[PDB]
């Protein structure tokens, strides 16, 4: 079972590595050491693995001139960058990319000693959670809606009166389709082109037409023209952006800056990304792109100019709680949504929520995390077609046209890390054949030998300075012992001291971590091995408080030791950000906005966050961080006032 998955992975890497080809005798020793039976039983299990690898899209070439044969995959290369993914595989891969991104952020903040996202992380461009909630709520309650819409001819801003039939994703971008009562015909609206939040007309009713096909309506959509942007950027900055550059040269007058061109289709999408970069970029052209960036920066300046609301939070007993930090149960359930989403009849929300024993709204939030969170960097934009009608979500299968995707070594390795965490989730009663398994094998071929470290949550070697702590944690877990932990602060000038119940030791991105129930925080935390100052048994048995309580976050989602606590004001349009960042507390504000207290992983990410969201966010406290963000925005704005 597990030995077959691992055996396939090892076989695939051995054949990929050899440029000359390996004979059967060498493969037996390298991969099939486990098989205690001789050539007879191994020979057929080898033949079965060859057949099985071919079904994952790997053709084993035989070079010979019996037992005289040599085998290899990929001919002279040791990677296969091109894979064909089914919709199920692509959706799993989407969750994996989200896990990688959280791992990458933790490592960048933790290993910092002037903000800059790490390699393989780009700003997250996603449809607004609130607008999504409002369309979904409108359809559920059979209410028509109204919203500001910037016209197809980029003409006047215009309020549209719509009966919503469906939401849909094509080319990574989300659309609303519905009956436009002003035109008396159906119309498609790009969410990015809405000027307002959606007002749900809860006094009204409508029925959608029985003969309405959301997939056929959205399939008729034609991709936007690929336009060219001209950008001046600071040297040695904005790595994800430079990955997209079609040309590069020194900037005409500004020292230490480059002039690049990048291709984009939707200018609202590019402007949100570029606003997140603040003063590190200036749009020189085109003007529609430039005006969108300034608007976001300016709307962010103006919100910080607005007077401060009172910092009054309710007792949080009479309020609806924000999204909780994602747990292993939720991750496992989201994997189990995939077969519904790709089945020919799709995912019927009420019926599937009942089946999992959760509310309708809880199930919708699972889906928003999974498929409405945008595409991380290194995840391709032309992989998933999504339709979301009233109570009905389905990822359309384009028959016998698996979309080929190319991954670099780095992108495949990053994704394998997210897949290996998904692969380490608790085993259920019911393995083989799943989409998780198949996309893991395919991405392994795209990473080559780098898959061996990246595709594992346990094999990484241990630096000598960490070996002592690695052995003490290992033994404490095995013997059920509590540990007294002295943990370095980020700067390593101080230590916190605390009793912990060690639970799991695991590696990610060449880093060792241990999950432990911390008796000082009274919750599960995930610590970096290379930040342990010392660990000693304290003579007590593990308390077992981890299994007590309610659920706890999965390992990439626990609050970090280095988090900085920030109080935000959100507009109604941006109210969904309080869920994205698992707000500790919220307070509703008169016009549908809210106060939100959130933990950010690093104070350096905050100005990018605020400028990215272009007026839907402001920092209230602490004052130091608020002004430091206003300076980022002001420095960004002063590039254009000339
Ligand atoms: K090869």
């Amino acid at each position: 079972g597990a030995s077959r998955t691992e055996r396939l992975l090892n076989l695939l890497l051995a054949l990929l590595n050899t440029k000359v080809g390996l004979p059967r005798a060498v493969l037996r020793e390298k991969v099939y050491h486990d098989s205690a039976d001789n050539d007879v039983a191994f020979g057929r299990m080898f033949e079965r693995d060859k057949v099985d690898l071919k079904q994952f899209g790997f053709e084993i070439e035989t070079l010979m001139d019996p037992a005289s044969a040599r085998y290899r995959i990929g001919k002279d290369s040791n990677r296969l960058p091109d894979v064909s993914l089914t919709p199920a595989e692509s959706t799993v891969l989407l969750l994996a990319a989200q896990l990688w991104e959280r791992a990458a952020l933790g490592s960048a903040a933790a290993n910092a000693v002037d903000v800059d996202l790490p390699a393989g992380v780009q700003p997250r461009i996603k449809p607004a959670g609130q607008a999504f909630d409002d369309v979904v709520a409108a359809m559920h309650g059979k209410h028509p809606i109204r919203f500001g819409y910037q016209a197809v001819s980029t003409g006047r801003e215009e309020v549209r009166e719509v009966e919503p039939w469906g939401l849909g994703s094509r080319f990574g971008q989300w659309y609303l389709v519905g009956l436009d009562r002003g035109r008396g015909a159906k119309r498609v609206f790009r969410l990015s082109r809405m000027t307002t939040a959606i007002s749900v007309l809860t006094t009204g009713s409508f029925h959608p037409p029985k003969d309405f096909n959301a997939r056929a309506e959205l399939d008729e959509l034609n991709e936007l023209p690929v336009r060219q942007a001209t950008l001046v950027i600071d040297k040695d900055k904005l790595l994800a952006l430079r990955k997209k550059a079609t040309s590069l040269q020194d900037a005409p007058d500004e020292s230490g800056r480059d002039r690049i061109t990048v291709d984009f289709r939707d200018p609202e999408q590019l402007a949100e990304e570029l606003a997140s970069y603040g003063p590190h970029v200036k749009v020189t052209g085109p003007a529609e792109l430039s005006a969108a960036v300034v608007r976001r920066l300016q709307a962010a300046a103006d919100f910080d100019d607005a007077p401060l609301p009172p910092l009054e939070f309710p007792e949080a007993g009479r309020a609806p709680r924000a999204r909780k930090r994602t747990s292993e149960d939720q991750l496992a359930r989201m994997l189990q949504l995939v077969p519904f989403l790709v089945h020919h009849q799709g995912l019927h929300i009420q019926e599937v929520a009942d089946h999992f024993g959760i509310s309708r709204k809880a199930l919708i939030d699972d889906l928003k995390i999974l498929i409405c969170s945008g595409l991380p960097e290194g995840y391709p934009d032309d992989l998933l077609d999504i339709q979301w009608e009233n109570d009905h979500v389905y990822i359309s299968e384009h028959l016998d046209l698996n979309r080929p995707v190319r991954f670099s070594e780095e992108e495949a390795a990053a994704l394998l890390t997210g897949l290996a965490m998904l692969g380490d989730l608790p085993a259920l009663a019911g393995g083989s054949g799943s989409a998780l398994e198949s996309v893991t094998i395919k991405l392994t071929g795209a990473a080559g030998e780098a898959a061996r470290l990246a595709g594992s949550v346990s094999g990484q070697s241990v630096a000598p300075e960490q070996a002592q702590a690695f052995a003490a944690i290992t033994q404490a877990i095995r013997e059920g012992r509590q540990l007294r932990l002295r943990y370095f602060s980020l700067q390593r000038d101080e230590v916190t001291e605390r009793d912990v119940d060690p639970l799991r030791l695991y590696s990610l991105d060449s880093t060792w971590y241990f999950e432990a129930y911390c008796h000082s925080k009274a919750g599960v935390r995930n610590f970096r091995l290379d930040r342990v100052e010392s660990l000693e048994p304290n003579g007590r048995a593990v308390s077992g408080s981890a299994t007590a309580g309610q659920d706890f976050p999965a390992r990439l989602f626990t609050p970090g030791e280095d988090d900085v606590l920030v109080c935000l004001e959100l507009t109604r349009q941006g109210a969904g950000l309080a869920d994205d960042y698992y707000a500790e507390r919220t307070a509703p504000l008169p016009d549908g906005g809210l106060l939100a207290e959130v933990r950010f992983g690093d104070a350096g990410w905050l100005p990018m966050f605020v400028s990215q969201h272009g007026g839907s966010v402001r920092i209230l406290e602490p004052e130091s961080l608020r002004q430091e963000t206003r300076a980022w925005i002001d420095a960004a704005l002063v590039q254009y006032d000339s």
